[PDB]
């Protein structure tokens, strides 16, 4: 009732204007993605381009905070998520046939527009992607299609969790264990009402059954693996952090209090990459105190087993009265992907046509 | 007082009911082929509506939800409302039978009604041909015309008149007298109506009306290859509705615990006698209740034999942005080849949009 | 007090007028070919707007509705406002003529403006080529760019800038100083505007502005193959509107009758003098009115001989969910072939979004 919701016209407007920016930046990055291109440069180019487009809009309103809601992340092949390298980490260079996931977020007055898309580097004109890339992309895309049709008022998060497994299984792929699609609110990317992928027995017990309601907003995030689908750390350095507002702890230092002060000014409660910090070695230091006492929440770089592919589609959807209204999406082309398998289940075939 | 589609929660309830009506409808059309029992299709629909409405808005333990119009499957010259009792005659679908499937869903009284015509087992790569195609094309283009004419500021009469020229283009006739009703919460049979191809008496019996924003209509197209009169052929009537504008103490003991059941289970929504524990006790307790006008019947009317009746029924919300259709059959216009076409310049332009 | 698209009923009236402007424009486009009197097309289009508005919202008796901009048919290097008197030189359409059709509808003073460019009797399965295709493609890609840029948070200036880049790609120029007005109830000419290719001086005078939800714009793209200037040519002016801010008791009695017929038939919307039966009394009524600033003239304007001007106008509502276009013409892009194309990477991507 105090809360600013998509029940209000001005809020739909901010969501729609960040959505349009998220869609433009994503597409620009996909067009710039070819053999020999630096991932570091695409992460920099996206974060810069988010800032510049947020710069040009709502100029009359000089108090409104706007920018990055999720820093541009570029996770290739069996890498799951959250790769925004530092100027001094090893870079990754896109090879032909590389499977690329681009993930990013934009906000306007704290209303968050999250988008992620998967494609293949320099697919030869007149060909189709085939084999396990085709199987896992096709599968993740149909998972996003089933969620667009199931995440609506009156349905339960559990029905989406199950639809996802039957769809992914149809391609002998596997939704990554325990990943979460969060409810969004003003200034909150990580709402506690969630959809869980492919939960274990522990995760199924600890995760809360919920019913979607009109006026809620979700960042639906589909991550599907060609393999077993349990992501592991593999000592890549975490660059992406979020401040956790739920945690106080006075910091016994000078640098730490000073780094965690630039995190609050420049970013408040949104995720940020350690690369966005002018002076690298100084940020690398101010993080350790903060991260161990949980004031910052890490976004770790997880990997599936070498040779396997992970595909991603993330879209932000507003549960408007008239029906779910999608405000971000990638330039997916269904005809580019040939799989030898399809969905055989009659209920899911009919749902995906609906 | 009246809850209208100017409330965000009401639109939501209409859409969740239509998503369900659309799903049960298609699942019934997939299940329809040579040798399946209409009885079992009617049982399957009604059970799918109850399962689907069972799964939604479950945090809201108190909310009524379920059948707004029990599944009816009216074949060839049958016009509507055929939902056989288990103890009556069944009907087995044949190849080339023209099938109308009518059903409705409600969520907290907000009704989503749909109906659709197809032909049984159309051989792959074949096209329906002849009178069946004429009348299915006609009824559909009558629905396309209504979708574009049922909008705020227009009159019911403009819709009546467009249906007459669209259906004459295929030498078909809208069945005279048939009504398309305004819907409101708990009301399937609003007084505000679109009439088809009315007689001079029916014209004077029926009120010109103007569509207004925030209204809901179950638009209902029934077009015949014949006459366009629908006559009783004494099939037993299986579908009745409580008439909430009516009292009567009733007296006979079966009668009162019968009508006690229709009030507990179905409140104001149409129901089939097939839905009772004992179809015989139900046929008996109706006979008192219906005489005294506490139940309206939904009669099975029939055209002349060898003639064909097509139906498309969709529920539409007159939203500010434009008509928002929440139900529809899966129409494929490529299935149907007619030697005739709509040729009126002004209706061709309407249908193109 | 002011009625905005935040009201369900306002959005409805805009949509009902848009639906009509679309129907009329298309009918006029179909009716344009070699030998067609431009006078007849102006008559036909004004008569259609009155017939179509005559049929809607009949039960609301006090509700004013009809023409927001009289059908104007501006050919080749004519820019705008050609609506000849019965007694003027008529223009007969020739094969290969570039035609601009511009008209408006109002429902209760909610305005739906549209304009469309096409080429007369394009040879079946050819393509228009040369300057006519250059300028029609430039104007359409300008209209497409406006539709994606005129939205809450953006600046009228970014549109102005996109329009010189997009048009320069075809060696075409948006006509210097032409305006796209905000619309409100009974106001065709709101002060918040998008300016085309402003002069030196015009930039000083024109206000920068941010677009916001709930605003309405009649986006008017006017593009020239030549310099992008538009001069008078003492062609009779025929279109005027009443300035509702000026009031004056008139001396002569023909003048007052003239005024009464203007106020009654056209409130404060532009009208053509062609709509007055007594052509003489009206030309005399005007000079007393126009003398005392009671009418503002809409003068006919021309680019140079042999040059071509294209126009796409559309009326858009900045709803919360995104711009909602309620008018458009039937553009078929595959009809126009140009040696040139938009080569800026950001405009390429903006035009595909």
């Amino acid at each position: 009732q105090q809360e600013q919701t998509i029940a209000e016209d001005l809020v739909v407007t901010k969501y729609k204007m960040g959505g349009d920016i998220a869609n433009r930046v994503l597409r620009s990055l996909v067009e710039a993605s070819s053999s020999g291109v630096s991932v570091l440069s695409l992460c920099e180019k996206g974060d810069a381009m988010i800032m510049e487009e947020t710069g040009k809009i709502f100029k009359k309103e000089k108090e409104m905070k706007k920018g990055i809601a999720f820093p541009t992340s570029i996770s290739v092949n069996n890498c799951v998520c959250h790769f925004s390298p530092l100027k001094s980490d090893q870079d990754y260079i896109l090879k032909e046939g590389d499977l690329v996931k681009i993930d990013l977020g934009v906000h306007v007055d704290g209303f968050i527009a999250n988008v992620a898309h998967t494609f293949v580097v320099d697919v030869a004109q007149g060909t189709q992607v085939t084999g396990r890339k085709a199987d896992v992309i096709k599968a993740a895309h149909l998972c996003a299609e089933a969620a667009l049709r199931l995440v609506k008022p009156g349905n339960q998060n559990t029905q989406v969790t199950e639809a996802w497994n039957k769809v992914a299984h149809s391609f002998n792929c596997t939704p990554i264990e325990g990943m979460l699609s969060h409810q969004l609110k003003q200034h909150v990317i990580d709402g506690e009402k969630t959809i869980i992928q492919n939960p274990t027995d522990q995760q199924k017990k600890d995760h809360e059954k919920a019913e979607f309601e009109v006026h809620e907003v979700y960042a639906v995030d589909v991550l599907v693996s060609s393999g077993e689908g349990k992501a592991k750390d593999a000592g890549q350095r975490t660059t992406i952090y979020k401040r956790d507002p739920s945690k106080q702890y006075g910091l016994k230092m000078k640098t730490s209090r000073a780094f965690f002060s630039e995190v609050e000014r420049r970013f408040d409660a949104m995720p940020f990459t350690l690369r966005a910090f002018e002076d690298e070695k100084k940020a690398r230091m101010g993080v350790v105190e903060c991260a161990k006492h949980e004031l910052l929440q890490p976004f770790n770089v997880l990997y599936e087993k070498e040779g396997e592919f992970v595909a991603q589609f993330k879209f932000t959807v507003l549960l408007m009265p008239n029906g779910p209204m999608r405000i971000t999406s990638g330039p997916f082309e269904p005809d580019l992907y040939k799989s030898e398998m399809e969905v055989q289940d009659a209920e899911l075939k009919a749902l995906l046509q609906s």
